[PDB]
């Protein structure tokens, strides 16, 4: 079995989504890269054009006719039939396609009686698998009626697959949610008796699973205490593995439809049952060394986790789901060292990995047991590791500054699609906050490798392009961040006021702000219409807020200070309107009473920069104050129009080193008492902005943090004065009216 370890890999990957062949046998390799064409087009959307089929049938037709000449297939009659069965199912589909369905039955029906007359392997097995569910398929799509359709769908798809498939086998699991797709039934009962098969069979319950994933919002029925009978028996049945024996069949299969059921109670928000416990404890008893149990153990104990209200219950739940996960890996590692040297579904394994870095953050982590950090990392490299094993695309960090231009799209199974797209994105959100990730150009690849593979996913995509875009502007990349949210988020995507906000904000950059205060101007009436006419801001009602501020910015910096302070009382006006007196967050910074505190700090700002009268400012304060940190930077401010100044901004950057106002406030006082009073200062602050440059994102793109930081790099000559003066100078050219988080909602 030396040479038969290729093909297999070969299969593997095919069954993975797989673009890339090198079976041994460029017969199998031109077939298995023609089923792969076949399958983008296919797979991605229903329509493969009259062109695609024309030019893949000719090239099939063409493939069949040439390979019949060659003979070094002769040697070995083993794999020539897989060929054969490969072949005539695209064959298959493309008559099928065209509309020829006698043509296509006459394929279908050759491959299957192929497939009758085969002589295996575990993964040629699964492959095998796969090919008869697609056979079935398109079989069954043959036949113009739906009852036919349901019938043979019904016996055979119960004759060629027992259980539920591993995830890395996408291609049998999109045939069997297509099957499903064409299947009607409202209950599990109806489900059962169709396939004559028990009720309890957890195979039945996986494509009732299936079909309640594949019908959103129509129904809910609840099934959770039928689900946990069913489950007791199953381990009432089930006995300990003596240490010459394998784990009970049913119990472990079990378990799997559970992690599918965890998963959707956990989506879909509803409570579980509290009994469930009891449950897989004792599958943890009746099971050594189980990998399905532990996975099933994670997704059980994080519900259990959030649907409790007693604290210690919470905390105990997700203790124990984070050790089973750890768990999981182990027995992962161990079956990966000696029951073969393959993984044996890196699908699950990136999913687990996705589910527990999603659900817990870096407080959650255990002193020996788990460390949050390392599994990042470890997360981070096992994804990279699958792309390049089996040679799937990946996004460069340099090619990933522009997605219009270097745009490319893959079509994997929809699982796998949707398992990487969920994986990336939450890579993303874990290290959103560090700068060497932003620099390095890796934020926006992650992003971007999120989007390869792409209403549900109408709102997944517009949330990632916006993402995109704001990850580009931070960058200061933004002639590239204009473009992107230009052409592709606003131009048929109108109803979103996020990427209006921050384009209003990129055009900000630009000497001339006419276009960026027009924008403003239109966009506002367009969320007044929203607002009032037709009722549809819920986040947005904060957008609306910030919009208006900066519209004011805009006004302020175009029409002089004065005229900006005559349009004031309408973003007063505005906020009644919005709030009226019967939290978009649980924070308090995103809390209702923060925005009036914000809009107040706002005018008393502008007050201050009319010169003429101080007490408004002061009066603003005053009714911000009466209702913490920027009305501090507020005070500090306005205490320069000596030393109270300093305390205040003393006070602010004590509850955060990172605040940027009061950085450049600190740094205003110290550059135009004991001298060594304001060398301990000076000292101090510099230390600040350091740890900034280090930290922030906000800090390392700020021309005055660089300014003031090349200042104190003045009276030594070093290399880092100039390229601070470099940065500082790039900078300048390169910044908004207001920053960039208040688009952010």
């Amino acid at each position: 079995s030396k040479i038969i370890d290729v093909v297999d890999q070969a299969l593997r990957a095919r069954l993975l989504g797989g673009s890339t062949f090198n079976s041994g046998f460029d017969s199998l390799d031109s077939v298995l890269n023609l089923q792969f064409r076949l399958h983008y087009h296919v797979i991605g959307s229903n329509g493969p054009a009259k062109p695609v089929c024309d030019v893949l049938l000719k090239e099939s037709q063409n493939l069949e006719k040439n390979m019949s000449m060659m003979e070094e297939l002769n040697d070995y009659p083993e794999i020539t039939k897989l060929v054969e069965k490969i072949l005539f199912n695209c064959l298959g589909i493309l008559f099928f396609h065209r509309g020829q369905f006698q043509e296509s039955q006459r394929c279908l029906l050759h491959s299957l009686k192929i497939h009758n007359n085969t002589a295996k392997t575990a993964l040629m097995e699964q492959y095998d698998r796969y090919l008869i569910v697609e056979n079935l398929y398109y079989r069954g799509l043959v036949s113009q009626d739906i009852n036919i359709m349901q019938n043979v769908f019904y016996k055979e798809l119960l004759a060629h697959v027992d259980t539920i498939p591993p995830e890395s086998n996408g291609l049998l699991f999109e045939y069997i949610s297509l099957i499903v797709a064409k299947l009607r039934f409202n209950q599990i009962q109806d489900l059962a008796e169709n396939f004559k098969t028990t009720v309890e069979n957890p195979f039945i319950l996986f494509l009732y699973m299936i079909k309640k994933f594949q019908s959103p919002l129509k129904k809910h029925i609840d099934n959770d205490d039928l689900y946990l009978k069913f489950g007791q028996n199953v381990l009432l049945k089930a006995k300990f593995p003596t240490a010459s024996e394998t784990n009970d069949e049913a119990l472990e299969h079990f378990n799997v439809f559970l992690q599918y059921y965890f998963k959707f109670t956990h989506i879909k928000k509803i409570k579980v049952n509290p009994s469930w416990y009891n449950f897989i404890i004792s599958s943890m008893e009746k099971t050594f060394q189980s990998i399905e149990v532990s996975k099933t153990a994670m997704f059980l104990f994080q519900n259990l986790s959030d649907n409790s209200n007693d604290e210690i219950k919470k905390k105990t739940f997700k203790r124990e789901s984070i050790l089973n996960f750890v768990n999981f890996v182990k027995y992962n590692d161990k079956y990966y060292q000696l029951h073969d040297n393959s993984h044996r579904d890196i699908i699950s394994f990136i999913d687990a990995y996705s589910f527990i870095l999603q659900n817990s953050s870096k407080t959650d982590s255990i002193e020996n047991v788990f460390d949050y950090d390392n599994t990042v990392s470890t997360f981070a490299t096992s994804l990279n590791s699958f792309y390049k094993e089996y040679n799937l695309p990946l996004m460069s960090q340099s090619e990933s500054l522009d997605w219009l231009e270097n745009s490319t799209r893959c079509v994997y199974p929809g699982n796998i699609s949707k398992v990487l797209t969920n994986a990336w994105s939450t890579l993303y959100e874990i290290r959103k906050y560090q700068l060497d990730f932003l620099v390095s150009n890796n934020l926006t690849s992650y992003l971007c490798n999120a989007m390869m593979l792409s209403g549900e996913e109408e709102k997944a995509l517009r949330e990632l392009q916006f993402k995109y875009s704001y990850t580009l502007a931070q960058q200061r990349h933004i002639e590239t961040a204009i473009k992107t949210l230009e052409s592709l988020i606003l131009s048929k995507n109108p109803n979103y006021y996020k990427a209006w906000h921050l384009l209003a904000l990129c055009r900000s950059v630009q000497e001339d702000k006419e276009m960026s205060y027009k924008i403003v101007c239109s966009v506002l009436e367009a969320m007044n219409e929203s607002l009032q006419n037709n009722t549809l801001l819920l986040n947005d009602r904060w957008q609306f807020i910030h919009l208006k501020l900066t519209q004011l910015a805009l006004i302020e910096e175009i029409f002089g200070t004065l005229e900006a302070l005559e349009t004031l009382p309408e973003v007063f006006e505005l906020y009644a309107t919005l709030f009226p007196d019967s939290s978009m967050g649980p924070k308090y910074s995103q809390t209702k009473e923060y925005l009036l505190q914000m809009v107040w700090i706002f005018a008393a700002n502008m007050y201050m920069r009319t010169k003429d009268n101080d007490e408004d400012a002061k009066a603003a304060i005053k009714e911000a104050s009466n209702v913490n940190l920027n009305c501090n930077i507020a005070n500090g401010y306005l205490s320069i129009i000596p030393g109270v100044a300093l305390k205040e901004f003393e006070t602010v950057l004590y509850y955060d080193e990172n605040n940027l106002d009061a950085l450049v406030g600190f740094a205003e006082l110290i550059f135009p008492v004991n001298d060594t009073d304001r060398s301990a200062a000076y000292a101090r602050l510099k230390f600040l902005l350091e740890c900034a440059i280090l930290e922030s994102i906000e800090a390392y793109y700020s021309p005055e943090v660089w300014w003031y930081l090349s200042l104190i790099y003045e009276k030594y000559q070093d290399d880092e004065y100039k390229n601070s003066l470099l940065k500082c100078i790039k900078y300048q050219e390169l910044n908004p009216i207001r920053s960039l988080r208040y688009c952010n909602y």
